[PDB]
């Protein structure tokens, strides 16, 4: 997160921290994702289409901190990893962007809600707020797109949905960003979405509810004029989440 704040879990409880153990026994971060039910986080399939074992992946809940424990924290091995079977990448852009992680505690139980643990709502179908509408993102991306490290403490920020009409337009990007897309930057252009916070959540109130809109998916640089942080839709991705969610 570029800009923004520090925060704790507390503020989002929803996002899930993925993480890859490495045969050195190394661990590295790899992305964020959301809670969206007890046995289910989702994310973003460019984050694991390069190592697809679903073995070497852990993912936390109720962790405000990436190198060290939080208080009510809890881990979980990945029972099942779903990647998108029409996920590509083009030259700046991903397209079906969107993963599910079946966690399982090696205790074999799914996520326990508490003060640090909630699940997020989904959208109904095609439904999105309005362009111009502040929604809240969430990560341990870098701060600064051309830092080596990321964060040891959680941050988010907010950002306004822009229209794809404005998305669209040759200095922003064009031709290739899609209606399974959703654009979202600072007016100013202060704070954004980077490198690390990728299957992170971008939530919105709507209707009166806390609604999963987006995943942070990829953008030019960090924080950059006409270049926003481009979003998995998540509305229109209903049907292949209740495909594997039931
Ligand atoms: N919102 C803005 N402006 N950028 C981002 O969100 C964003 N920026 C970058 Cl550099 C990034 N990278 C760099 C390699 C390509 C994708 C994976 C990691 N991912 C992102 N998701």
């Amino acid at each position: 997160i570029i800009g923004g704040e520090f925060t704790t879990i507390e503020n989002q409880p929803w996002f899930a921290a993925i993480y890859r153990r490495h045969r050195g026994g190394s661990v590295t971060y790899v992305c964020g994702g959301s809670l969206i039910s007890p046995c289910w986080v989702i994310s973003a399939t460019h984050c694991f289409i390069d190592y697809p074992k679903k073995e070497d992946y852990i993912v936390y809940l109720g962790r405000s901190r990436l190198n060290s424990n939080t208080q009510g924290e809890m881990k979980f091995e990945v029972e099942n990893l779903i990647l998108h079977k029409d996920y590509s990448a083009d030259t700046l852009a991903y397209h079906n962007d969107i993963a599910l992680l079946k966690i399982r505690s090696k205790e074999g139980r799914c996520a326990q809600p508490s003060r640090t643990i909630q699940t997020i709502a989904l959208p109904s179908m095609y439904n999105d707020p309005q362009f111009g509408t502040s929604c809240e993102i969430t990560g341990f991306g870098k701060e600064q797109s051309t830092d080596y490290l990321y964060p040891e403490q959680l941050k988010m920020t907010v950002v306004k949905l822009i229209s794809h009409r404005e998305c669209q337009q040759p200095h922003y990007y064009g031709s290739e960003v899609t209606t399974k897309m959703l654009c979202a930057a600072d007016p100013q252009w202060k704070t954004d979405s980077c490198q690390g916070d990728s299957g992170g959540p971008l939530v919105c109130s709507l209707q009166g509810r806390m609604t999963l809109t987006g995943i942070v998916s990829w953008g030019r640089g960090c924080a950059l004029k006409d270049k926003p942080g481009v979003y998995t839709r998540v509305s229109h991705f209903l049907p292949w989440i209740r495909s594997h969610t039931k």
